[PDB]
């Protein structure tokens, strides 16, 4: 049907059609007359996944021919989506399998909506590894994502009574067609125990004994058939009448430690699971990857050999562990060793929020991994030895840099364990960087100025642009050809058709048909009309103080308040959408969430209001939804207070489906305003230098609840109950953290944010000009395609070359 | 190679090699230069059970056109053991898959070892209902097994310094080919809450939900392309920080109902868990044959459509749960709902020893299934007025036969349940029923005379010759014909060849290589040689003190002591091999298998002994085990005290491969000497009528010690240490227990069983008349062929016709 989609040639439908019937009877054991929706989402998905196979088999060959220098990724987060479509994207097979599901009598779109999530990540970081994989698939590298696969990822969220609701995402309970478990590289992981001290180096020992069993999902580069692999590690008990019976049940404590993803993307909670899952996820990788070096001993190749790339600071017991391989199992001096440790690791770090960092009891790191905690004692003070020299009689730097912290409990500061064992630390973005260098990391960047890098992040614009968006990527390909799906600077192209008439109006009839179909959707698996010609007003991410929702918040019952002021004035129609979970034990996130969804209450039942404001919290935000709303969206929010939010992606998404972003300068939206121009962005508030001026004299959010009435009504409005009849005081904690606690500033940017929100309306009323805007920000939006991302890390830091070049096959 | 194996037709074998090379590629991705052992088994599995598929849907397809009365055996047990080899035999792959494995170059027998046993179940009880569905599906009946899906089966026994040490039983680590989930039939179960009395009858409420998932395994019949199924349940928790990670992590309490098997086979424990695992597979059971009954409602004519079996009284609540069904959601009335149950259940029991019958804690019901108590006592005060009728004013009758026993903690005796709610209530061999219907079941025999039945058990030739003995099913194929591998009757044409010297030749040829075939088998997997000339003496079956291993104990050390006496003196050669696992509380049972090693230890080391006398414990007994060992067995050990064994079954496996049986006249034992004639087996001690005059007078061990110069030395022996140098107490419980508590009376048939053993060994001096009496056994042993059991339990009990009538395709 559509041209990016893909050929549908007769032998390859033929083909499908053959191989599709073969799995829902070989494999399914069912037959056209039983046959459920379920199976036949299965059908498709193993008809597909025959596919990859030749690819796959071929690529890992052709590594191990060639022994290229291999990339690891260590993530405790893979926040992947569906696979299906993505798939089939890659591989090209979209319009094929497309018309061979439709002669068989069947809605592929319909078929896709079975498949589960594989949410296992909590948001920007963990969708960022997805991302990254994506692109490093395409660019020819030989890359291995590695993690563990949680049987249980972040929890699908249901709106009870307004409330958000916590339900166990059992992701694998049907199966996962796209995994391959493979036994033969099941290996132990190391627990408690003691160090012993013997004529020759330290030993571990008295350990408790768990293994880790690889499952590997293959990962198709865009039509270069590539298809590289994401191994993730599972717990299981080693296999050596109450107490019988009472033994092998006690093996759901040793597995215990795959089972579910940590859902709290707020505060770092220094909880032993957690750090068990840590440990798990880095002592059987390394061993993973010292086999496969071996298999390819001087490790002084190794760093040529091997790059290991730390997503947080998550998996920074990698260094410790190295060292501990190297120094304690293959007998390497500790420099030597330490040299090959620094060579070999790069760190990226993704905030400088304070309560996100990890800092580890020393208690809990001297029972659980001893070795580890003396091998973190040396490495420390070594470091400190060189700090000492490097500023002389600098005592106050010399605690500032330890990587130990004293106090109430000691605690192991990880960021400072990583700094110190990477040749490369970086931020993601250029604003965020640059803090990192002027502020939580001032000292390591005066001491070692060599390592700090910047990479600002990206997305792929394969899954959120060519699979999200077919209509306008083919409108965009009808135009400048398909070079740009795995070149996106290409896009630029699209500044000559500005004022081409006949693309403006297929710009605008692109993102009206998704608007309605987002529109359609939400009535079918929920419960409201929505005016398809309203604004599409769009906040969905996590729910954060930072983030600022509450902003939002106070924008929408200002609009309601000015329409009730002045009911028969003429405004600018608008559908406020806001989505987004909260971490479980995060009380203020849980209250906005319900702040939102009382707001509604209020303003969808107001007569006089009509059909000119909607508010509506989407429910359940995940990768799949991602999918579905973005592409429909007019404007996008992203109003985080200036420095807090390093980079953001979610806002890149929204640049690339042509939405227009209303935003602070901060993270990443400072390099897209600069990309295509402050006058096509809808850019206010304080920026860093205003918030650090603030803070200095002291911000008192009286000031500002006494100098403007609309904001004074707002708060009364919420103090007295007008949201919340039944329960007058439901929203006291909200109330009085913005009046006396709100480390972010919300009534500071109150006033800008709504003067420019009068100027977004103003550029609705005008559709023409509206979307020349829209084009100009789609033309520059190149820059953040993770492919430009992942080509950074790989001559700047891992030392690779990417390559284009396709494969046999 | 071999004819009764099948035709390896040159299309045939060529499409399987595709078929396999298809599965290695697309199936485990992979290619002959990575593929593991285990990837080859799995390859081989997969192209097997892709010629299930066909049959197994169009057998369940026939069923629905056909709606045919439909057969539900209910066990907790299903001792499968391999499936590979069974469905090539059922399906005449068997020498095609040989042939097209052998042009890959692979030898299939090796990638036979692979696959792990499915070890649901104990013994003789679990292995009976295995041997019913290859039955069932052989005589083309509509069955069902429905069973647990236990994650972990029957422990793996490795022997650590001459004792049993218990190890978890990880069956579906590497995955299991044949089963398929069916998450479509997903049922809820209920546990705990209330019972609430409305205006219109009670109502269960505020319940715990468990819901069970049910997964599917194919059961093919011998070679009629009928294709049963096997539905096993799996527990799964509802999907309804600290306090979000641990509610995720408490589901696994809910799932630990399908977790493990319990091991206990020789006294009942009223644990909770038990209790749940025996209601969680009636209650989803029940809930699936009532839905297939109505996609097939007066209820009249349910006991039409349906036949439940229960195998002993672990699943005895479904009687309870029928009425609870029928009664309080059917809104039947209580007569006729009574009338349907008592229709449709029957109860098969397996034993008359009291500390293995099943007595639940009434407080336990009360607690878990508050209604199914109120049900039971509802059943036993209606029961108990007909007893009153029945026997006016026999007040000590009415006590007796209540299900509800009194005194320290009140119970409810299962056994007397399943009699009140079932039509039918069998024993399973004549003496076992004999012996029911004049003790233990008396009163109810009284009442109900029409109710008891006898089934003497039987054994499938097809796993039991034909699969494991080869060899032998050939040579007597030759002579016969292939009509008796499912009409075993005919094995009596081979009375007419017992003077045949060719067959005599033959027979004594194929137990010869059988044996050295183990011989082997014992060097490679373990390490020690034994002389492959000697009689191979076996005792394999779990270890009970009833079983007497114990008893076999002495006369090793008799003929141990008379070789010592008498070195030079001729003896027939002998190789005594025991096995069997001990369930983990049996603290008699642990000293008995360490008595065993103790004694080997001390006899295969003994110059003056040689390789006259050699004494090895087979370790982990299973029923792959079984099929390699009882093939090479010359005698075969049944001797259980007269009374105690209900049938036994591993004798009739025995009898069927050549091996001639010393044992005792009790339960099938009798049966089977009956058939093939006194004069051709060795039977010897009491009857069950000695063991009762014995008892009348009093047991006295120390009458026998004091009277036998022999006995008495090996009581001496034990006691001072003979066997445990070290540890010269080691065995003081055992002799402890035969001298002041041996309930089964093992000095009382001491003298007997070793005189009988004496001529045993003049017989096998004499090779020509041992095989001459060997094929007069085989000949006789059709009446032991599960086919003919299934068939008495189809006319006589479930109301169905067999057929062997073969299907399309
Ligand atoms: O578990 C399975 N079992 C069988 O396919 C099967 C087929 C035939 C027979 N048989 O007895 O003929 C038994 C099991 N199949 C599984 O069904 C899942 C859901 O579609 C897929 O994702 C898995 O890749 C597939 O192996
Ligand atoms: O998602 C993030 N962090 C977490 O999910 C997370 C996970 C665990 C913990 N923890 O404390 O355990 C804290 C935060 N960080 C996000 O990573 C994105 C990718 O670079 C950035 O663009 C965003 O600005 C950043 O907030
Ligand atoms: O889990 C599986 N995954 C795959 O076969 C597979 C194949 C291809 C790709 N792929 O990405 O191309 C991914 C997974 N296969 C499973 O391997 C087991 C052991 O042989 C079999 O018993 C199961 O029936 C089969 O579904
Ligand atoms: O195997 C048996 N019993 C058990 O495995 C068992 C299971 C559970 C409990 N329990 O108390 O829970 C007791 C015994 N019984 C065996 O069932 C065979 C088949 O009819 C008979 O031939 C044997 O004589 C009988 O001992
Ligand atoms: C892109 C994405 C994010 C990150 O959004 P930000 O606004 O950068 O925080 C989070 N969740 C999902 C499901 C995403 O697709
Ligand atoms: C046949 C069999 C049994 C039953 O043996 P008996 O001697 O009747 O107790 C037990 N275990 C296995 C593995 C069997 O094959």
């Amino acid at each position: 049907q559509i041209s990016v989609r893909g050929l549908a040639g007769v032998e390859n439908v033929t083909e499908l059609k053959k191989n599709f019937n073969r799995h829902l009877h070989f494999t399914l054991v069912k037959d056209r007359n039983v046959a459920t929706p379920r199976d036949y989402y299965f059908a498709l998905a193993h008809t597909v996944r025959d596919h990859l196979v030749g690819r796959w088999i071929r690529t890992q060959q052709h590594y191990y021919e060639k022994d290229p220098k291999r990339i690891y990724y260590l993530s405790l987060e893979f926040y992947m989506g569906r696979t299906l479509q993505n798939t089939m994207v890659n591989l090209a097979l979209e319009n094929a399998c497309d018309e061979a599901t439709y002669q068989l009598g069947l809605d592929m779109e319909e078929l896709e909506e079975i498949e589960e999530d594989a949410g296992l990540g909590n948001g920007g970081l963990g969708r960022l590894a997805a991302c990254f994989l994506d692109s490093m698939a395409t660019l020819g590298l030989a890359a291995y994502g590695y993690g563990i696969r949680y049987e249980f990822g972040i929890f699908n969220q249901k709106i009870c009574g307004g409330w958000q609701m916590e339900e166990a995402d059992d992701w694998l309970r049907y199966g996962n067609p796209w995994e391959k478990a493979r036994p033969e590289f099941t290996l132990p992981v190391h627990f408690y125990g003691r160090v012993e001290h013997t004529s020759q180096g330290a030993k571990w020992v008295d350990t408790q004994v768990v293994l880790a069993m690889p499952y590997d999902t293959p990962v198709p580069g865009y039509r270069n058939n590539v298809v590289n692999t994401m191994r993730l590690w599972s717990a299981k008990a080693p296999n050596d009448v109450g107490g019988y019976i009472q033994a092998v049940l006690d093996r759901n404590l040793a597995e215990n430690i795959s089972r579910v993803l940590y859902p709290n993307d707020n505060f770092f909670e220094g909880k032993e699971l957690r750090l068990k899952q840590e440990y798990f996820v880095v002592a059987a990788t390394l061993q993973d990857i010292i086999r496969r070096f071996k298999s390819s001993t001087n490790f002084d190749a190794f760093p040529d050999k091997v790059a290991i790339q730390l997503n947080d600071t998550h998996p920074s017991l990698a260094i410790p562990e190295l060292m501990r391989v190297l120094v304690d199992l293959e007998r390497l001096d500790w420099d030597k060793a330490w040299e090959v440790t620094v060579k070999t690791c790069a760190y990226t770090n993704h905030t400088v929020i304070p309560e996100a960092l990890e800092r580890w009891p020393v208690h809990l790191l001297e029972t659980l991994l001893p070795r580890h905690l003396q091998i973190i004692y040396e490495i420390n003070q070594r470091f400190l030895n060189r700090v000492a020299a490097a500023f002389p009689g600098d005592v106050d730097r010399l605690r500032r840099m330890s990587l130990v912290e004293e106090g109430a409990v000691k605690r192991i500061n990880m960021a400072h364990l990583c700094i110190a064992g990477s040749h490369a630390v970086n931020g993601v973005a250029r604003i965020h960087s640059e803090i990192l260098k002027k502020t939580i990391f001032k000292d390591f960047y005066e001491l070692e100025p060599h390592k700090f890098q910047n990479k600002t992040n990206g997305i792929t614009p394969r899954r959120w642009l060519v699979l999200c968006n077919p209509g306008l990527a083919e409108i965009i390909a009808e135009r400048i050809g398909e070079e740009y799906i795995s070149d996106l600077d290409q896009l630029r192209k699209l500044l000559s058709y500005v004022d081409d008439e006949a693309f403006i109006r297929d710009v605008a009839k692109v993102k009206q048909e998704n608007k309605l179909k987002f529109a359609a959707y939400l009535e079918r698996e929920y419960k409201v009309h929505i005016n398809p010609n309203s604004l599409f007003d769009v906040q969905v991410k996590r729910i954060h103080e930072y983030k600022r929702q509450l902003l939002n918040c106070l924008h929408v019952i200002t609009l309601y308040n000015r329409i009730k002021k002045e009911p028969n004035k003429f405004v600018v129609p608008r559908t406020v959408m806001i989505g987004g979970k909260a971490a479980p034990g995060y009380h203020m996130a849980k209250m906005i969430i319900k702040l939102i969804t009382a707001i509604g209450d209020v303003v969808n039942h107001d007569p006089v209001v009509g059909d000119r404001l909607r508010v509506i919290f989407l429910e359940n935000y995940r990768v799949s939804l991602a999918e579905k709303v973005i592409p429909a969206a007019d404007l996008s929010e992203q109003i985080s207070t200036a420095g807090t939010e390093a980079s953001g992606t979610g806002n890149m998404k929204f640049m690339l489906n042509g939405a227009l972003t209303i935003g602070t300068m901060d993270g990443a939206n400072v390099e897209m305003a600069e990309e295509a121009g402050e006058e096509n962005f809808f850019i206010f508030g304080m920026r860093v230098e205003d918030v650090d001026r603030l803070d200095q004299r002291g911000y008192n959010a009286q000031e500002y609840y006494d100098r403007i009435p609309e904001l004074r009504q707002i708060i009364e409005q919420l103090s007295s109950g007008f949201f919340s009849p039944k329960q007058p005081d439901l929203f006291k904690d909200i109330v009085n953290m913005l009046m006396h606690h709100d480390r972010f500033k919300v009534f500071a940017d109150y006033e800008e944010y709504v003067k420019c929100q009068e100027r977004v309306s103003a550029l609705y009323k005008n559709p023409r000009e509206w979307t020349r805007m829209v084009i100009r920000n789609i033309a520059t939006s190149g820059k953040f395609s993770s492919d430009r991302t992942i080509a950074q890390y790989a001559r700047e830091i891992w030392g690779v070359e990417p390559s284009r070049q396709r494969l046999p096959a």
